[PDB]
Formats: structure tokens, C-alpha cells, sequence
């Protein structure tokens, strides 16, 4: 029967509670016990704190009224307050020490995932201090995980007034016996109980979660490590920049701080970075995730030569110019990773830092044609199949659902043999017509790619392979250079095409290269090991690109 | 006959030249004259500097080769180099001291405006130093004003090789006698002259501009103060955020740094901030210029109550949440300025700083209905005309060209009487059917607004006036508050509706309010006095919001 869960911010979603810091201050300053808590509630509903929680006055307006209540309290207590005493300093440190109670948020997320409506109901103030950004940042991180956020100062009502609980029930569109309410202050539970709601008194997190487990029948404690937050296409800010008359690039944008540009591979989308976008934004970066030329909502001209590296790199520079960005950190994967090494070799001033996932930097061989180096590697046989225009397109567009289900699989779930693709006459000749769904992706995630490739097709994406000779001549101009800006190479142990050993001589060209290695990871790195990728990127960004 | 003008970067568009700093270093370190310039050119076409300018090696790779050339030069000169000597320190300071030669750029802009094709042809390097952002920032500011930017290190050719001048002519699609070429190095002029191009040797800027004046027949020196750079709609990054199921907000974005949100008035567009967008981005800010709800590419629902202040403010907060911005500086004008005061009163944690142009903060009167305060002011008579749905829409949509030409006029060019609008039965009853074009706007600029209002109409925009009672009740909740975050009020001397005297008691509610005043400025502040507005905003942002 339970279908909604309500949490308080202070003392349940964020720790430690403000009241906890008032008691710690009394002890530290050798003040009479309870003195600061008495001044805090001085007057009850008529008092300064009630006016503050109702939104009648701001936090900066309340500070001198609280200072006064401390003096009036100390005169009756026959005590002398120190000359260092400042309500502002006490509150600045208390508000700043508060951090998200990770196990409580994890439990809220699990309940929402299992069908629950979740909400935060808190007694809070209008913060106009010079340090108010810390609070804004906290609320933003939390509000994306809950259906509703009800703040006292916005609705003009406070807990424990009975009107605020009636307002909650009408917002949730639920009966009181369908709601669980968690709060660390007993007085605030009193009216929730009178109405018939299930209440949990939060003293410690573990005991509170055990009570929540019993009452919901869902496992919350000792649960496996959850996947990172993935973003929703319809909730993203969508950007469109025209880089040249017939070419418009589409990107998705989130966050503030140094710009980080994400470049997907074949046959993918901006959506392939869904697990990295919210994490990098939360770490302090402005993320721009591209739909590369030939894909999704970006232009897809039919001409082969529109997809040679030289053209693709020039358009990326124009993209930064039109956005008004002098520099960006470039992070690529697969074909995108190849592009970012060439952005660092040809436009170092525009690249703050460079990172590639799976794709190594391979210098061009001036003594051997690229088509003969391709024939030397039997794993790269499929690249010869991709050369004839129309051939690979017809097979890949014949059944879009089959194409993405056959490709997006973990390394143990493989269903294709990359050698003798030309002999066999196709990539899916020895493959099932209806392949099983991989453990990496959901049906809905596969359907997103199917929708994007129904508009564009495979001509644009396949043309990235039809410029071997043009790319070879252009890359031969950089054989005397070294990459001397911050660089990161991330290898994937189980990528059977882009094997880790292909990157072993990279230190000859990038002397101060930083490395990362991911075990049991296949070709589709971002969605195969999302937490590992996020950890490696954030650690490197904070040190080499700040 | 002249139709193209080519400029060099070092020593002509940017001062001082690198070579000038080499001579100053020799003098400062008591080194033999010419020693540093000899090491710089050691080897000629075989030398390290030629390989650097051709893109064969990067700047960081050239530094130790130049250091070596300095030692080989000092051994023959029988001199001892100091133990402080560092080519890296010398070049870091030289590159950093270089600033745009404002009169030269102004002259280039004037020529382009008069039909010329303009270009930069420079011998430059691939800069991979830790300080390379200074150079990237410089090139970005310059490249937006020129048709082509040809850099030696990108084309593999250097000046004075004859092949680079032939490459220039084919890019410009022009005959040599149709081109003017400016350079500070005589040797680089030599091949331009052999081909038949008009050449100007730059020793000092003033003499160079006088030569350029004689040869083009256009006045460049002693010319009036130009208007700030205005942006082109088709070159902007266009953003779309869905804030609620039926409502999508459109914005234009440029720059990097702290976020600045621009909010236009009635009946305007994001385009009303065209002169402020490039200036604020150049000052170090990330500018987001909104199409407010009811206008342009933003949603325009027909319901009146979708345009009350409470709804408009909540959507602005959702806009920041979806973009991943904890805070933004809010700058409004007219109806937008009213909105930003309410964003600071109701959501201070999300507002880094607040500024209003023309619109004062007016607290609600709890003893008087807003419709009776409106009747007390005869200038606000037109607000009663706007109340009946359909009435003002039909008159304003009857002739879109007439509407924007009648409204967008300077204070001396006024063509409407705001009193007895209801008696007369319309805003344009005593107005000409074909009004003259104002000095503030071009025909093309008027046509941009006509195109935007052809899609949307005037229902949405007029609905912002049809919530007097709802806005009054909501604002009565803030009568106990004070605005205690950084605030700026900018008054316009000749605004006959929003008169400066309407803001005189603002210090009672915003004690530390900063003020700005613009003389001879009417209602349309941004486009009436663009340079003054930019100056006032940038000075305030750099001090109160950094
Ligand atoms: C030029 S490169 O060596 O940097 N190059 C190699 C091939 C790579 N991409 C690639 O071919 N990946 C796929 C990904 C799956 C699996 C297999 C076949 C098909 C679908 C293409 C390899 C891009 C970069
Ligand atoms: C509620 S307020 O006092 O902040 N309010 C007053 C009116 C103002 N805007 C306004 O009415 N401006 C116009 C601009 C031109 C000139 C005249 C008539 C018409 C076209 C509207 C005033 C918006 C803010």
C-alpha cells in the first residue's frame, strides 16, 4: 500500500544537523547547556526564527535578531558571552560542514526506481549570505533525484503547523496511510502521525534505513553498488551551432566551469556519454557532448570527403569560435579518440588537455600505404568491407534493431568474427537474426539509437572509413612533432580491435603521457565500466587540467 | 579598383612585435647588439625557426634549439651569457605583453563595412606552452573581424616564399592589383610588390593609417566613435530547454566564465541585447540571452495566468536547474527588470548579483489595489487599454512593420502620446501610417522583430499586463524583506514612462544599492546608448560579481 516517501533535508538527507552544531559550540565555548538553542527558539511562533522559516525575513536580517536573543538569554542565565562571539561565524561553519548523507540518498533513489513518489519537506530560509552558493549547489544536487521539493520559506507555512502536512498530501495526491515520513525532530513527526502517515525518527542512518526496509519490503542496506546517474534526453539543454552553410552541429550541455568536449565513436551518439555527463558537471566542469558529423541531429552530407580528419578537425575549431571558447579539454573514444589526438597535434592552443579511451596515437608510416597496413592485420579485414559505397549501408540499415543489438555487447557476449568478413560477404552472415539483449543496455536505450539512425542512416558514419589515403597524407605533416600538453591514454583490456598493446610505443611521441587501464572492459568503454571511467577522468581533470 | 586588404598580426595588428622585445632584452642584459636576432635566424631556410614557422615542430620543441643557437652565437662573439638566461622566460613575457593595436583593427573594420574583403597572413607557430591560452584568446578576438586567417604553420609555407602569396590570391579570388598588403618587415613586402600588390610598410600606426587612407579614399583616422560589435543571429549558438511539458525556452549563448542571464522587456526579443552579448563575453563572462515566455522561439501559451510573475520566476529557476547552474547574475530591462527584482526577493541563493535598466523596485501597496494606483498616474493610461483580450492585439498585429517603427524611436523622435489612449481608442490613432525610420535601428533590424512576431503574435507578450491583481498579492509576501545581495539600478534620463524619480526611495529596501545614470537616454536603453550600458555593466560585474 505504501507508494510515497518524504524526507527532511537537515539531519536526514544532509549531515550534520544545524542544531548539532549549536550544542557543539556551547561545549567548545564553555557556555551554559542549551543557551544557543534557547535563543534560537526565543518567542515561538512570534519569534524571529519562525518569521525566518516562513519567508517573512531573510537569513541576513535574522542574524542580528538571533544575536540579541543570545544576549537576552545570557543576562537571565547570569553569564558573560565571549568577545569573539559571532552568530554569523557559527552559522557559516555549520552550513558549510553539511554534506549529503550518501546512504540515505541511495535509499531514496532505490525507492523511486521501484515506483515510489519521493519528496523533500524542509524548514529552510532565504539565504542571502555572501557564501550562499554552497547551499544552492547542495539543493541542485538533491532536487534532481526527487519528485517534489517543498520549502517552508516558499509556501509561507512551517513544520509542525498542520496546514503544511495537508499541503503535502494534496501535492502528492495521496492518502496519509500511503506515505512514509522521515524526520530527525520528534515534534515534526507528531502531526504526520495524527493524520495516519508512517513515521520514522532519524537518530542514526543505519537504524533509520532498517526501519524503512521493514516497512517497504524493499532491500536498501547491503545492496550492490548502483550505476552512476544517467541523463534523460528530454531534460537536457539542446544546442545548435551552424559551422558552415550546409553543416550544423548538435550538442547537449550541462554544468559550469572549464569546458570539456566529448567525442563519440562508431556507430554511436552524444547519448554514449550518458553516464559521464552528470558526473563531470557535478565535479565542476561544463560538459558539451557532441553528435559528431554524420550522426543524430547533426548534418549528414552524403559526400565522402566531408568526413576526412582535416575537415572534421577544422569544424571543431569553428565550433569553439562560435561558442566563444578559447580552449576546451578534448575527450574522445574510438573514431572520436583518433580526432582528439589530431586536435592536439594541429591545434594545441585550443586544447587545454587531451584524453583518449581505447584509441591509441599511431603515427603515419610514410613508407607504407594505409590500405596495405590494413591488409597486414587480419582483425582489420572489416575495414575493406566498409570501403564500397552502398554495400555495408544496405546490410546495416536492413534491420536497425538487429544492428545495435548485435554490436552493443560486452566482451564475453560477442556475436561477430572480425576476420574473413569480406570472404563471408557481411558482418552479420554468421549471426542470429534476433540477438539477445546485452547486460550493458536496456531495450529503451537501444531504441534511442534506432530513432537517431532512422533519420540519418549509415552513409555519413561509414564515410569516416572512406578517407584512408587523404588522412594518411595529412597526418604525414606531423611526424616531426611531439604532444607536449597534458595527455591521458586509457586502455581497455578486452577490446579485441583496439588492443592495449597497440599503445605501447606512445611515450616516444607524448613523453609525459599519463596512463589509465581498465580490466575486463570491452570496446564500449563508457557504458561497460561507467564508474571506472568517471573515476579515471575526474582524477586526471582535477590534477592536469585545472 | 582596390577591394581586398591583408594585414600581418605581429607588429601591425598586435603590439609590440616579438623582434622588438629581442632588441630590448639585448640592451637590458648588456649583450652584444643583434646577438638574439642572429640566433633567431640561424640557418635560414634550414634553421630551427623556419621549421617552427612551417609547422614541422612545436614552440616547446624549438626553445632548446634556439637556446643552442644563442650559445653558438656567443662563442663566436667571444662573450659570456648570464646564468639567469632563459629563452622561455624571454618569450613568455614578449608574447604576453602583446595587445591589439585598437586603431589598426578599427581601420580594418571600417574597410570591411565599406565592401572590402579583409585577411590576416602571418608567420606563426604551434603554441604548446602552459601559457598558450593568452594567444588563443587574442586570435579569437581578431578572427571574428576578418574574412580569412592564413597562418604559416597551418599551410606549411612561410613569408617570404613566393608560394604563400600565390596561395593568398587564390583564397581571396582576386588579382594582385586589387590587394593592399600591410607588414612591418620589409623583406615580407618584397614578393607582394613583385606580383603587383599595393604595399604599406608599418613603422608607426598613424603614418601607416594615413597611407592606407590615401590609397583607399576612405576616412580612417579622426573618424567618429564606432558602435560596439553587434552579433549575427545565424552565427550564434542556439539553445533550447524544456522547462515544463508545454513550455520550451530559447536562448542564445556566448563566452566562458560566470553565467550572466539577460532578460528583455516589451515588445522585444533576445536580439535587444545584440550590442551587450559580444562585449560581456569578451570581458570574461558566459552570456545567456533569453527569448522570454511569449516571444520568438520560446513557447507562447494563450492562457493569461501563464504570464503572472510567480510562474515566470519559477520557470527561470527550472531553466538554471536544467542547465546545471547553481547561480547566475540576472540583468533585466523593462518587464525583464521587474522579473529580476523578484528573482532576488524570492530566490537569492540562485542570484549571484542583480541589475535593472530603467525599471525601479516598487514595493506593493497593501492598502491600494493595483488598478487604482494605475488610474492615479495619467501616463499609465495605456495599461488599462491593454487589459481587454483581443483589443490591443488586433491593433498591434494589423501592421507589424508599422508597430515596430512607431515604438523603437529615440526620445526626441517620439510619435505617441501615452495619456488618453483609452479616450482616443488606440495607441496609433494620432500616428502616421508609414512612420520614418529611427536613427537607433536599421531596416534589417526592424525586419528581425517582424519575423519573430509573425510566428508568436501579441497575445503572450500582452498577457504580462493582465495579471495586475495576481502579481500584487504575490508581492505582498515580501514586504518584510530587504535585498542584501549585490545590486545595481541604472536610470535613463529621458524615459517618459519609467522616470528616474520613480527609483528615489530604493535605498530603503536595498541599503547598499549601487547606482548608474545615463543622460539623454530614452526607454530603449540597450540600443539607444550601447557603449554607456556596456561600460556601466562591465565595471559593476568586475567589482560586485566576481
Ligand atoms: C584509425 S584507428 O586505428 O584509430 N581506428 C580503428 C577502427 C576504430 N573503430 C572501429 O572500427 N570500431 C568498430 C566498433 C564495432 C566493432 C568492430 C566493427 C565495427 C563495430 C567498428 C570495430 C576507429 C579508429
Ligand atoms: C510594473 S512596472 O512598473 O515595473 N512596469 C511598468 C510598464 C513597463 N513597460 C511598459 O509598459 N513599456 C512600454 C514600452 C513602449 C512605450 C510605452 C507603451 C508600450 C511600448 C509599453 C511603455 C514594464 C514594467
Amino acid at each position: 500500500t505504501l507508494r510515497a516517501a518524504v524526507f527532511d533535508l537537515d539531519g536526514v538527507l544532509a549531515l550534520p544537523a544545524v542544531f548539532g552544531v549549536l550544542g557543539r559550540t556551547e561545549e567548545a565555548l564553555a557556555l551554559p547547556r542549551g543557551l544557543l538553542n534557547d535563543a534560537f527558539q526565543k518567542g515561538g511562533p512570534e519569534g524571529a526564527t519562525t518569521r525566518l522559516m516562513k519567508g517573512e525575513i531573510t537569513l541576513s536580517q535574522w542574524i542580528p535578531l538571533m544575536e540579541e536573543n543570545c544576549r537576552k538569554c545570557s543576562e537571565t542565565a547570569k553569564v558573560c558571552l565571549p568577545k569573539n562571539f559571532s552568530i554569523k561565524e557559527i552559522f557559516d561553519k555549520a552550513i558549510s560542514a553539511r554534506k549529503i548523507n550518501r546512504p540515505m540518498l541511495q535509499a531514496a533513489l532505490m525507492l523511486r526506481k521501484k515506483g515510489f513518489t519521493t519528496a523533500i519537506l524542509t524548514n529552510t530560509w532565504l539565504d542571502d549570505r555572501a557564501e550562499r552558493d554552497g547551499l544552492a549547489q547542495l539543493m541542485c544536487e538533491l532536487k534532481m533525484h526527487f519528485d517534489f521539493l517543498i520549502e517552508s520559506c516558499q509556501v509561507g507555512m512551517v513544520k509542525p503547523e498542520p496546514q503544511i502536512y495537508k499541503f503535502l498530501l494534496d501535492t502528492l495526491k495521496a492518502s496519509p496511510s500511503e506515505v512514509v515520513f522521515l524526520d530527525d525532530i520528534g515534534a515534526n513527526l507528531k502531526p504526520a502521525r495524527d493524520l495516519g502517515m508512517v513515521t520514522i525518527l532519524v537518530q542514526d542512518t543505519d537504524t533509520a534505513l532498517k526501519e524503512l526496509e521493514k516497512v517497504t519490503g524493499i532491500q536498501l542496506l547491503n545492496t550492490p553498488a548502483p550505476l552512476p546517474t544517467s541523463c534523460n534526453p528530454s531534460d537536457m539543454s539542446h544546442g545548435y551551432v551552424t559551422v558552415k552553410p550546409r553543416v550544423r552541429l548538435h550538442f547537449v550541455e550541462l554544468g559550469s566551469g572549464p569546458a570539456v568536449c566529448l567525442c563519440h565513436g562508431f556507430p554511436e551518439s552524444w547519448y554514449s556519454w550518458r553516464y559521464q555527463i552528470p558526473a563531470l558537471a557535478q565535479a565542476g566542469y561544463r560538459v558539451l557532448a557532441m553528435d559528431m558529423k554524420g550522426y543524430g541531429e547533426s548534418s549528414a552530407p552524403p559526400e565522402i570527403e566531408e568526413y576526412c580528419m582535416e575537415v572534421l578537425c577544422k569544424e571543431m575549431v569553428t565550433f569553439l569560435d562560435k561558442l566563444g571558447l578559447s580552449q576546451a579539454v578534448f575527450i574522445g573514444h574510438d573514431w572520436g579518440g583518433m580526432l582528439v589526438w589530431y586536435m592536439a597535434l594541429f591545434y594545441p592552443e585550443r586544447v587545454r588537455a587531451v584524453a583518449s579511451l581505447n584509441t591509441p596515437f599511431i603515427p603515419a608510416n610514410p613508407n607504407m600505404s594505409p590500405l596495405e597496413s590494413i591488409k597486414a592485420n587480419p582483425v582489420f579485414d572489416y575495414q575493406l568491407y566498409f570501403q564500397e559505397p552502398g554495400v555495408a549501408e544496405a546490410e546495416l540499415e536492413q534491420n536497425l534493431s538487429r544492428t545495435f543489438k548485435s554490436l552493443f555487447r560486452a566482451s564475453d557476449e560477442s556475436v561477430l568474427s572480425m576476420h574473413k568478413v569480406c570472404e563471408a560477404g557481411g558482418l552479420f552472415v554468421n549471426s542470429p537474426e534476433e540477438p539477445s539483449l546485452s547486460r550493458m543496455v536496456t531495450e529503451e536505450e537501444i531504441q534511442f539509437y534506432v530513432q537517431q539512425f532512422k533519420k540519418s542512416g549509415f552513409r555519413g558514419p561509414l564515410n569516416w572509413y572512406r578517407n584512408m589515403e587523404r588522412n594518411w597524407k595529412w597526418a604525414c605533416k606531423s611526424l616531426g612533432r611531439k604532444i607536449l600538453i597534458p595527455a591521458l591514454m586509457v586502455t581497455a583490456e578486452k577490446d579485441f580491435v583496439l588492443v592495449p598493446q597497440m599503445s605501447q610505443h606512445m611515450e616516444d611521441w607524448i613523453p609525459h603521457l599519463k596512463r589509465g587501464h581498465i580490466e575486463d572492459c570491452g570496446h564500449w568503454t563508457q557504458m561497460d565500466k561507467p564508474t571506472e571511467v568517471n573515476q579515471i577522468l575526474i582524477k586526471w581533470l582535477d590534477s592536469d587540467a585545472r
